[PDB]
């Protein structure tokens, strides 16, 4: 019930010196690169001669000149400026002025989610 | 034709700090994560409001405890694992005592290529 | 009471994208790269202007093939050689064929401390 | 004339999986993380039993909230903050509403070396 050397994961690198083989019951863990949210337990087992699943590391969002120019939204916080968020962080936009907020339109207030951010519509 | 923040890749980073905002003819760099072969041109530019192709992190090899068994190969050099090779790189087998490569077999000395390597195969 | 962008730490990187200014109160969190080991607590909170003191990351220790081969020892487990070894990991020596711990020699079995290892001694 | 695994290097990593042992003439390489700079040779090589000496990753400079506001000055271009700069980058400044720059002052626009910014000084 040996293991081989721990499986690579896009984003992430585990936190010590892979080894040719494992005995079972080892254990490795994972952590995922900076702006990266872990998803799920960090810890992978080596039991009856496979790994246990690693987690995910989970996207940042980056902001988009081109959807905040066409829907007319800017970040609130000129100070604080949030180019790349985490998984699960917030990014709060404006109305450009002379705009409002569209009927249907997502919140100002918006969550990252593995790459993705669901931006507001501001109309004239 | 200003550009907004780069765009992330996967197992790679820009090596300056992202800016909100870049002129037209603007560039920024990548690079791969350390055992990843950046292909393609690191630089991207700013034209006409959007950046060009980002490079791809071609993925490293990690050896098969599992397939060598099954296969009745080891690693040739056990004072030189690569546990873990680069794209580009070459890992030599060596049949087990008591095998003989297979006829149709790959070369025993297999290169790396984004996260695959078609392993050898020997027979008692 | 605001705070400016957190400081870079050798080794660690902050798990946020750096803001230019801070509200008191507010906290940012670093990891250390992979081999390294987190000393102390990972997070700084803004405060009276001032960031908290950031955490260390513990060097990891590599094996040295010239003290070795001076002292007359080998790794004990050529199937898990722990060529860089974590913080607080421990790595087992054997004495050479045709010697023997010496007297006051550490214990064959020791342990990495930022970057240093005491390794044993052999005589003939 | 064989070397043992190559050395860590503060805020860099090698580019390939290490190994137990090079002969001689073997080479590795490092890359600096990503805002630092890698100064000199980014090759190793072994020979007559040592490695050659590795480079250095020189420090990214980051922007002071304390020193901004007791000089009174502030960053020049508020869409385009380097609050991390790189070595040998340029950061520019401009002095606050009311103020001139002193006599002796750096020049506004200023370059980072390893860590350190020579600020302007501004005088009301």
């Amino acid at each position: 019930g040996k293991c081989g050397p721990p499986p690579p994961i896009d984003n992430g690198d585990i936190t010590s010196f892979p080894l040719s083989v494992y005995a079972p019951a080892s254990s490795v863990e994972y952590q995922c690169q900076n702006l990266y949210q872990l998803e799920g337990n960090k810890r992978i087992t080596c039991r009856n001669g496979q790994w246990s699943e690693p987690p995910k590391c989970l996207h940042p969002c980056v902001i988009s000149r081109e959807i905040m120019e066409n829907y007319n939204i800017a970040l609130r916080w000129t100070a604080k400026q949030k180019l790349y968020s985490r998984t699960g962080e917030s990014v709060e936009f404006v109305c450009k002025r002379g705009y409002r907020l569209s009927s249907r339109s997502h919140t100002l207030r918006t969550t990252c989610w593995d790459g993705k951010l669901e931006y507001p519509t501001c109309a004239k």
